[PDB]
């Protein structure tokens, strides 16, 4: 039966109207507009209050209607049906972006009350090619707490830049036709109705997945010491640790992989900081990424709702036996939230970025010494957890 979500927000949908939607199909335009008229009728708040509104974005952007225009469901889908596409010779989905943040959220046009969500949903048929870089303005839009999904219609977008855009990876839906929208009303809601939060009193189930070369030690004795403490300091910004708790594990990788110790292990701080201790690097000089990813898969998740977590870190790049970004994708579609950071000059960016759940997600820093400085920024996402709203009827 239905999808509903409850939650009150002002959501904006930013409306592709490229000269591309037309050319393919007649009835393109108007598959669209019965897609948003179904997202606004699954929203119980909208209009008792929850807001719509929806920018059109190809060559420039033009906004058919703000939040604070149509009070009422049937007013909101009437202001979508009498929309006037402009069909545009280029696509700007920076530009798109940008307008969004600026002026859609903005006081004057219905927005800027905390109480509620901001969500926005894109949707193109193709590349951003023209315009501001999309990656930026999405940057700034998400750091002002907004939920950004991105839906793909086509082949001639390119999946990668929704990824960048969107707040996570799986925020990204892909459909073949125009006909076939109608199938991402239930994940697009879904996904909508995630209410995101950060909560280091809550209950989380996280995974340290460590290199444990022998590079790291190389020009400082004293780094993996300081690996050490950068996982022990984390362990004690959670609330409460345990069974009724936050559970912590640590996987370390060099040639090959090997679980330090699982979740159910220990339930105190002490308990968990002193294991911590106890863990030992190798005389390897590899890098396995990919094991270390696939034991916590295999050996730590499955042997406990809660928030999963994996924080990796490696100081050097893959060294070949396991894939990371094939490991990575099915824990990311396992619900596990994946954390990179790197150390030094050896690993590789590019890495990072397909493993972590966003390229928001991915730290880097100069040296060992340094890690402290993104203490915060990765206990932040550590801490956080999003839970579903959205039920039936």
């Amino acid at each position: 039966d239905a999808e509903e979500c409850d939650v009150q927000a002002d959501i904006i949908v930013l409306f592709d109207d490229s000269s591309s939607i037309q050319y393919d199909n007649k009835e393109n335009y108007q598959m669209m507009k019965d897609f948003v008229k179904e997202l606004v009728d699954s929203f119980t708040t909208v209009g008792v209050g929850s807001q719509f509104g929806v920018v059109q974005f190809s060559q420039g952007v033009k906004t058919a209607f703000p939040l604070n225009k149509f009070k009422t469901k049937e007013d909101i889908k009437k202001g979508i049906q009498d929309m006037v596409p402009r069909n545009g010779g280029q696509t700007e989905i920076g530009t798109g972006l940008k307008h969004v943040r600026e002026n859609s959220f903005s006081g004057a046009e219905g927005g800027g009350n905390p109480d509620k969500q901001k969500i926005v949903i894109l949707m193109t048929d193709g590349k951003s090619n023209a315009g501001a870089p999309p990656q930026h303005e999405a940057h700034k839009l998400k750091a002002e707490g907004v939920t950004v999904i991105a839906i793909g219609i086509g082949q001639g977008f390119v999946k990668t830049e929704l990824e960048q855009i969107a707040t996570m990876k799986n925020y990204v839906l892909t459909t073949n036709s125009f006909s076939e929208l109608s199938t991402l009303l239930k994940l697009v809601i879904d996904l909508a109705c995630e209410v995101c939060v950060v909560d280091c009193a809550g209950h989380a189930d996280i995974a340290f997945v460590f290199d444990a070369s022998s590079s790291i030690n190389a020009n400082n004795p004293n780094n993996y010491q300081l690996m050490k403490n950068f996982m022990k300091d984390i362990v004690d910004r959670f609330n409460k640790t345990g069974p009724d708790g936050t559970q912590f594990a640590v996987v370390t990788f060099a040639d090959r992989a090997t679980k330090q110790f699982g979740l159910k292990d220990y339930s105190s701080k002490a308990d968990i900081k002193g294991a911590i201790d106890k863990v030992t690097p190798s005389i390897i000089g590899q890098t396995a990424i990919g094991d270390g990813l696939e034991n916590a898969r295999l050996e730590v998740f499955p042997n406990r709702e809660v928030q999963k977590v994996v924080i990796l870190l490696t100081d050097g790049q893959n060294n070949g036996h396991k894939s990371p970004e094939h490991e990575s994708s099915l824990l990311r579609k396992e619900g596990v939230v994946i954390v990179a950071i790197g150390v030094g000059t050896g690993f590789l960016k590019s890495e990072l970025i397909n493993i972590a759940s966003s390229e928001e997600y991915v730290f880097t820093t100069s040296s060992f010494d340094k890690l402290s400085k993104i203490m915060e920024d990765v206990v932040k996402l550590a801490c956080m957890s999003c839970k579903p709203r959205a039920h039936k009827k």
